[PDB]
């Protein structure tokens, strides 16, 4: 079987939530996740006298510091009969040999394993910061609930009383609503990412059109972070100070494709927020034997004999997508 | 007798269906097409505790998986009488040379042959995502039937009861009808490609021309399809969570021009829906000698003798356009 | 006499009816032009069994293929007594040399000469796409009629019914009228070339200026081919999906300048339309002696003896501006 | 132990006050900070004939001198239990090395320390420019007062009969009121930076948005100096000759965040105003031996033995932010 060196992917296509807020990652060397080891936030400086004295600063973890990671180990078979996809610049002549066919099917399995894991991680991040709460479910797995600690003031519901869909489309100005909803953000917002359906009603107002910018974007390197995600991510322009992004990602359930976000919703927040990317241990004999207990991903290839005399491929991981301060965003439930 | 390396075209101008739905291709190393050998889609990551053996993600195929490809091989004359278009100041001295003239005419003949094969692929694709059924028939070809698996709920006919035409053009709103039609789609819908006359009445609604956002800089990179296909595809604008595309493409029969789509239809579709581009084997005596049995296209230039003492150039293929999920679309038949 | 190879112009400034619709050129090797030799259309395909052989594919579609090229050979005399545009600080005393000045006047004569061919070619193009019928009639030239094949339904006049002049200039939307004239075009339209006096009334409608996205640098890339001929061509901008451009080129008669298009005229065409730039044969003994029977232009410098004792320079060309599909464009006579 | 030269930080994150008003710095070689030692201002010339010598010029600067700065000195331990951040594309082999892990911990502790000092260095600046009065407190410090020498008229709070909150929101123009506030500013006003809670009140006026040209690009230098703080500061636009900034940075208490400015307040000044950055002696036994008595910061690492047996890293400085003309800024307490 192919060794552990079969890890040649080096593709960074994290979709808009692991790249914009959850950039930093903290893999752990224990079964669970403890927030005590996390550096946390810096304190004040606390004026003291001259050399007379001096007191030591300890960065605590607060109240809750024990979470259970979402361990995952999806498996594929490497049956050497699947018809290989016609990737470009592929000569069938140096392809008929099994030594290359198997070597490429292994890489294909690695690619779609990594894609599934990363997409589940993004689903986890969206479930985390769309409402602040979160849960872990699954067949043959004990349910687990994770609570960030989102304040109730950051879950503004537009349906109650005053919506946006029942106002004049040529006289109503939605800037005041945006300011009133972003006032309680605990920090200046610059990202107001919408939904594909939710953006239509917002843009339908005429007052936004003239003020809205389309000048290619002049915010930051964010346009570079968007151009790679050309399919499900669109960058629109300037609201005057903040950037507008419409994101329409999809994920594949049992047989049906669904969006990450609830249909008519939007979020305000900051592009400089702190998003934890904690990971548990890869509870495998080989990983512990090779000192790779603290890692984000773990590929493995082997051949099982006797009853299932087949060769398999696994990518084990354990995400616990976490947010430092849940109250730095506002989740508007539009209607 | 030119060599077998005469396939230098590099013209990826597939017309709006081989590029939005059937982006994934699969050559086969066997005569028929065994759909069970397709790797298939990917489910999320379904969680398991790291003490129990994981479940193998296997490509569960359908009840029927043994299809027959539609072998197609057009051949052309290379008689050095056909006039040649003038490339910009391409040294007209060498034109009189027959050796260069035949080599030049081979290239144009190959472009014509390839264009003569692009259309059968989309004659298959239009039937596939318009009805879920397709018959391959022709002179000296035994009829073949392909049942994609489309159900009744994805073949709504507007004539069944209340129709759009027999309403009031200035007051009626079709958004509710569009939502009802998209309800039974088994997945997100964002593309509703129309007909050149199936759209002239939908726009006639007073509410539609107000709701439709015809502004440039629209949803996504889909406008690239407009730039590539400036001859048959237009992009009318936005409609909320769905774009408006008018496809007046035409295919030419023996002497006449005809439309791909019937006059009054629309397709509630997903731009991310996967479509198979499976191909059969090149069932040619020469092809097996060089190991080109599993390939998409196969050119061959040769010289016939005895009765038709001329020389021909032929291109063989076997397109079997397929969809993994036929129920991902809705074919509404307007009236 | 100067050598024939002294033909250095390479400054093609074709005015938007030879660079937008008539890109492809077909020089001929026969005194007349045989349209049947043009490639034209290619049939779709035939579903054939892999065993039996298919039928040969021919080049059909055209019936009448007889046309008379409009031979044009203007000449200039090259006496060295003219006044010349003094190059800024390049000719301190080189002008004193008669040979250098004569070579300069030869170059300038050719530069002025090519315009007398470009103007007639563009006039041919306007005659083609404004009515579909063209007449060749001049002194010492027999009158000949050429008909593109344009149907009568594409020469619709705004006078019939309610013209735009007798209409509201504040509330009415001409988009309905524009599209009502656009179905009978056989292909999506995106070019609406106007005449400034005809375009003046269309600009008046408030719905236009509300919809006329005059934002420069739009997704349309035609302006790249427009700014080169900025003398008489503007670029008004986008109109949703279609592109509005104003053309006011004026061709010089014997001493007077006349507009290419009548005042209240407008066209609907596609920027990727196929236009033929077929050329006849230069029926000159000198060209035939060097095998230049098939070419676009053929300069000739030669000195006369005895009665008109001077030196002359001819340029001979046989332009036969043709259209593949004459019904693709629609020419409306505004009112 | 880490060498004293291990001071590789090169991060400049001054929060909009040390980066715009308090540029120049004056570290001191004496324990207390004597104000009478600043360079000061200069007389004009004192005209003198060129036969007689002129009096030598002497500039002193200020009278009240014997101030006393705070002597903040935060510490940190290097307990090698912290879960180190997974730096992108770093190998796991190096993480096993204890020396590299210790160096990484020291480097992170340096960042945490330096982010703890700038908080006081900015709280002092905010307190100085709101009232010109600022007291230093803290356990075991004997609170020390700082009277900048403000006038009384430069504290105009809107508390009369008419305030900005209880008047007309459509016809009132705040230009006159802003100019009346800026009249007693001892200079030309240039910055009207807001606290966002107080900003939202000003933003509601239509007379503001009818003239607030919030075009992207502040002045070509301000937005260059403020993009680094994408988390705390934001730029609104230009109000004519002046710009508007919204500062929302928060200073953290022992466990809780607090705002630098009172919510409904604004302050007016200039970007060219001079602000002193006087420091004091770094009263350290080793710093005296290394000839660094007068400096801005002083890192130190040591290993304690026996009772608090650990290894400590400490940063110590002495900030005594000052101004030359404290009465040039006007702090309006809105209502």
């Amino acid at each position: 079987a192919q060794l552990l060196a079969a890890n040649e992917q080096k593709f960074k296509f994290d979709p808009l939530f692991l790249r914009l807020f959850f950039r930093e990652s903290y893999p752990f060397t224990t079964e669970k996740v403890y927030l005590s080891q996390i550096p946390g936030l810096v304190n004040m400086a606390l004026y003291v006298s001259p050399i007379v004295s001096g007191e030591v600063i300890r960065s605590r973890g607060g109240s809750t510091s024990e979470f259970t990671p979402g361990y995952v180990k999806p498996k594929h078979e490497v049956n050497p009969q699947m018809t290989l996809r016609r990737l470009p610049d592929e000569d069938p002549q140096n392809l008929a040999d099994p030594a290359y066919r198997r070597r490429r099917i292994i890489m294909q399995n690695m690619r779609d394993e990594e894609l599934a894991i990363a997409q589940v991680e993004e689903m986890q991040a969206v479930s985390a910061v769309l409402k602040g709460k979160y849960t872990m479910t699954g067949e043959a797995f004990d349910p687990v609930e994770v609570d960030m600690g989102r304040s109730e003031e950051n879950n503004i519901t537009q349906s109650g009383g005053t919506e946006w869909s029942k106002r004049d489309k040529s006289t109503y100005d939605p800037t005041d609503d945006i300011e009133a909803y972003a006032l309680n953000a605990s920090g200046v917002v610059n990202i107001i990412v919408f939904d594909p359906k939710g953006w239509a009603l917002f843009r339908s107002f005429k007052a936004v059109k003239e003020k809205l910018d389309t000048r290619r974007g002049s915010n930051s390197e964010l346009e570079t972070a968007v151009k790679d995600l050309g399919k499900a991510v669109s960058y629109k322009g300037m609201y005057g100070d903040v950037a507008i992004v419409v994101y329409s990602g999809q994920y594949v359930e049992n047989g049906v494709k669904k969006n990450f976000l609830p249909d008519n919703t939007m979020v305000l927040g900051n592009t400089q927020a702190r998003g934890l990317r904690t990971y548990g241990c890869i509870q495998d004999a080989d990983a512990q034997r090779e000192g790779i207990n603290a890692s984000a991903r773990y590929p493995k290839n082997w051949v099982t004999t006797g009853d299932p005399a087949r060769e398999f491929t696994m990518i084990q991981s354990a995400p616990l997508m976490l947010l430092a301060d849940p109250d730095e965003f506002v989740s508007v439930q539009l209607a």
